[PDB]
């Protein structure tokens, strides 16, 4: 029975790393990367927090365990994830497995603990239950100030960036880490095999860090992409509408967008050397060698591309892509460039740990890849399947299906769905959904999509085949 | 010996308009029929929006019964059709030898009054293909960006909100769908069975679009306003903040503006009246007038300003909640009810007119009683509404509010903020008592009042609301 350590960001994106050329120094996670599994077209189930992490430790999508929105947000229906739902947590314990959880759960108050984990440190650890939706009445208020031409302290817009005082040692960050160092400490003290879990507050926006982290990365020296700052041509409606009150971004200058984005890459210089940290900890406590390691955000973050920030019900690689490293100490280092799924997670964790049976597997088991690359899928089509039921009480029953050259997304919703040539257009600025040019591709995608639908028992499937009669 | 039934369904019909009602249009033909029949002046719709508020008025149950909880074919509703396991009064009426006839626009699934065996005569769902895309407002998006930036249409008009139509009222779909109803009338004068009419008028659906001299008739400069027009809301729920549709963003509204809305709408009004005249002089003409049981209604009201708020949305304030209702059966002297009723109590009124078959719970009550009777037939019995506002157009609420005639509680379980109101105090509901201790006693009684109703109609969100309530429970 394997050591497990899941680090789980929110909101990381899978660009940004050094080991993806991206524009951050990132030597702690590189050195994992280096050492593990590179998943370097890994795709979250949603970009959201509650449907992913549900996806993430249950293995199923949320059809079937119910949990399709965030919970204890205004306006979903949702609080916890039924405790029907044991998740990987309960399934490790009643295997001899110590559980441990830091950070916040996002799937209801004590979730972790109600499943038999030591829920050491969490914003949700001591929460009562069944509270009323957090309402964000002050954000409202905040970015109303914004579209009055005010500003916060030292000019900045602190629903979107913000120099937090003090120094590391006093952030949110700096506490997850030292619970993590305890819990490593706390392992290599018992003979029982560990499954710990940090999930970490950052890169959650907006982007709040303490100097020098705050000004490490120049505004005027950002790059920005080619999808930055466009008007959005012929994309559907629920791209437009201010769902949470920071969506309006009506108010943002180009020096606003680029501290997002500088202010973004000091959490994650930041992040960066909380992993350190941790790393050096299992080193100095005798559990690195023979650690099983996973390292994942659970959805990326807009910065500006189509005029985005933050998150919505949409499937842009910005937000649908998600950073993965799964590290096996008996494995040699492989980059795998199939694209893989967050429902991969669990069948994953149950290969290591032979987790017991606790229902369908909407996902597979990445040891395969791990063990031989590619070449393990040589035959099989590369697709990957992403959802967008809710936001927020929002509904939209998005489903998008991306080859490595496509993408079609469907808006149940809407009367507008989106096509995009990945190949010619990896920056999805133009929606090719009533172009002639691309109607074989369409049908292809459709049938890939009808296929993924059945095999899921999504019972969207029936409203699908009603939208696209055209092409079956 | 079965009765011939008309129903005449308006489509956001405040209950306040009519000069019966002592309102500013003045309104001859309905007069007439609220002087012959049974003035329901205190009915309540189910929810403030079509489909819901007509799933309810035609099966007789809630949207958490029917499942038709949502507007369908909207941007961003899952919803396309009411199951075809609901057969409605439609069918049931089929069932039992009724010609049933449809005129107008169903807002329930394209077919569905023919798919139940009405003769669907005329109307915008009648030959659409079923499971089509949600209508997504693309074009008021675009119409509400240029309002933002300071223009005007045509003769300095927004006609999101109204517009002056070229013509005369004989070019109208008000016109076409009088034809219809006066078509469905000669023809059943013709038939050995007895026949259910449904006129479902598209007025006065906003912007308000009515041709001259309807148009100009109400000066918008003498229009008065209410004491709850244009106010900031103050600690109200933020779905009352959000642009859900695009014309419910009235930053770019001028008092005239405003004032036109109601204008146009008193215009539309005025050309209802003469619409209704029209069909009720074809009955007496063709001989069914004097045995004929009418239902005249409103799906929901409609918002003007009030609490700065146009059309409607999730929420439960009184120009929205409150419907008109007339019920005129030919053997009973003329009453006013002042007890509250509901769009529950419509279906089974009809079954009981009718006697159609059971298909299931009836979550309301027949108004054949209060109708008989007056008032004093629910003497002894707690003088309740129930609203629900579970979805709007793909935003969930889950909302539920209970109206005495002196009390509203609101329960918003998507928010941390209830509402309530003190009628009698706060008839215009500008102040939300949830917090104020003085109201303690009536607020534990609504929330009471409340936790009985959602049990009574099986409702599961009662779970939340005990969760949500614990300290009363
Ligand atoms: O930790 S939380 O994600 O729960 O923080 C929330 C909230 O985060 C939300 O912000 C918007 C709305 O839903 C998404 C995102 O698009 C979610 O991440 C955060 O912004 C707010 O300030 O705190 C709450 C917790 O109270
Ligand atoms: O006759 S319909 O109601 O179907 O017309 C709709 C639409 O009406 C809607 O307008 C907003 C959105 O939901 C409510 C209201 O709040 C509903 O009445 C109408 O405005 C538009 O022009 O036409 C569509 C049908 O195509
Ligand atoms: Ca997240
Ligand atoms: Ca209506």
């Amino acid at each position: 029975k394997p050591n497990v350590l899941i680090l789980l960001f929110d909101d990381m994106r899978f660009d940004t790393f050094s080991y993806r050329n991206g524009p951050v120094s990132t030597p702690n996670i590189d050195a994992l990367a280096n050492e593990g599994t590179r998943f370097d077209q890994a795709m979250t189930s949603t970009g959201l927090s509650s449907p992913s992490r549900a996806a993430m430790f249950t293995g199923r999508w949320g059809h079937k365990t119910g949990l399709d929105d965030n919970v204890g947000l205004y306006h979903s229906r949702l609080s916890e994830l039924s405790l029907s739902e044991g998740s990987v947590i309960k399934r490790a314990t009643s295997i001899g497995y110590d559980v441990s959880y830091v950070g916040k759960w996002h799937l209801g108050a004590q979730g972790p603990a109600l499943r038999g984990a030591n829920f050491m440190w969490g914003h949700d650890k001591d929460e009562e239950r069944n509270g009323r939706p957090f309402t964000p009445y002050q954000t409202q208020k905040n970015v109303a100030r914004m579209n009055a031409g005010e500003r916060d302290k030292n000019g900045e817009k602190h629903d979107y960036y913000k120099t937090l005082p003090g120094t590391y040692a006093d952030t949110v960050t700096a506490k997850e880490v030292n619970e993590g160092k305890l819990m490593l400490q706390n392992a290599a003290k018992s003979d029982k095999p560990f499954f710990g879990i940090v999930s970490f507050e950052q890169p959650h926006p907006p982007y709040r860090v303490p100097e020098p982290y705050a000004s490490m990365y120049d505004y005027k020296d950002i790059k920005l992409p080619k999808n930055f700052g466009i008007k959005r041509k012929h994309k559907p409606m629920a791209q437009d509408d201010i769902w949470w009150p920071w969506h309006d971004v009506s108010h943002m200058s180009e020096t606003d967008w680029r501290k997002a984005h500088s202010f973004y890459y000091g959490a994650i210089a930041m992040i960066d050397h909380a992993v350190g940290e941790l790393i050096n900890t299992a080193k100095e406590e005798g559990l690195y060698d023979d650690l099983h390691i996973i390292l994942v955000g659970d959805q990326g973050s807009m910065l500006g591309e189509h005029n985005l920030y933050d998150k919505g019900p949409y499937a842009y690689d910005e937000l649908m892509r998600m950073p993965l490293i799964i590290r096996d100490p008996s494995l040699e280092p492989k980059i795998i460039n199939r694209q893989v799924s967050m429902l991969d997670i669990a069948p994953t964790l149950r290969q290591w740990m032979t987790l017991p049976l606790d229902g369908d597997e909407d996902g597979r088991s990445l040891l395969p890849l791990m063990k031989q690359g590619d070449s393990a899928d040589a035959g099989k089509d590369d697709i990957s399947l992403y959802a967008y039921e809710w936001y927020n009480g929002g509904w939209f029953g998005i489903r998008a299906i991306r080859t490595p050259e496509m993408k079609f997304v469907w808006n149940p919703g809407d009367s507008r769905d989106e096509l995009y040539d990945l190949k010619n257009d990896p920056y999805e600025i133009t929606n090719q959904i009533d172009n002639p040019k691309y109607k074989k591709q369409l049908t292809d995608l459709v049938h890939k999509m009808a296929g993924e639908l059945n095999r899921i028992d999504d019972p969207s499937l029936t409203k699908f085949n009603h939208h696209m009669k055209a092409f079956l």
